[PDB]
């Protein structure tokens, strides 16, 4: 059989949401992707032996708190909270995205995964230990990724699918 998953990639401008989603979907790195383009991208993959249709929302629109916007974001079954390891502000911004997800879901148990992207760059400003401690504080997994080299990309999205699955079995 198969299961579909609405996954949502969030995080500050430029952390690599689009590059991560395109790597997952098409298996290459897109270095210039219009920062304004918001769209969903589909991938079929087997995860732990079950066909999984991933419907991935790559967010990009202006910060907006309308009923329509809240209701759309609520459709996400799981969220990737993406920051870039050479951008400490994107790391601090993670709490804002977690908070907003919690708000529209009116739940403290939303499937989420913390993703530290750009792990191929030497210019790291976010300690891996710090990022691990943050995810532990949320009770969610942490995965270091590079959309450029594809390191950890499968692990990040598949972990999120697994978190949704567990939240179901619960
Ligand atoms: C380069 C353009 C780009 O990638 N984006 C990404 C989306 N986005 C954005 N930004 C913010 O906040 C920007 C900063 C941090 C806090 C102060 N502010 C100035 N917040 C966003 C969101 F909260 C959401 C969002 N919106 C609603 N209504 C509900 C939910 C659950 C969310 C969430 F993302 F958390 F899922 C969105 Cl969709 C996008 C946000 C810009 C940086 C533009
Ligand atoms: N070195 C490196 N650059 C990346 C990586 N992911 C994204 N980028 C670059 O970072 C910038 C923003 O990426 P983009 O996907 O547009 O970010 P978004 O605004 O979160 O969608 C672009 O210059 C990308 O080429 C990565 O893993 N490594
Ligand atoms: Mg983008």
């Amino acid at each position: 059989g198969m299961t579909e998953y609405k996954l949502v990639v969030v995080g500050a401008c430029g952390v690599g949401k689009s590059a991560l989603t395109i790597q997952l979907i098409q298996n290459h790195f897109v270095d210039e992707y219009d920062p304004t383009i918001e769209d969903s991208y589909r991938k079929q993959v087997v995860i732990d032996g079950e066909t999984s249709l991933l419907d991935i929302l790559d967010t990009a629109g202006q910060e907006e708190y309308s009923a329509m916007r809240d209701q759309y974001m609520r459709t996400g079954e799981g969220f990737l909270s993406v920051f870039a390891i050479n951008n400490t502000k994107s790391f601090e911004d993670i709490h804002h995205y977690r908070e907003q997800i919690k708000r529209v879901k009116d739940s403290e148990d939303v499937p989420m995964v913390l993703v530290g992207n750009k792990s191929d760059l030497p210019s790291r400003t976010v300690d891996t230990k710090q990022a691990q401690d943050l995810a532990r504080s949320y009770g969610i997994p942490f995965i270091e990724t590079s959309a450029k080299t594809r390191q950890g990309v499968d692990d990040a999205f598949y972990t999120l699918v697994r978190e949704i699955r567990k939240h179901k079995e619960k």
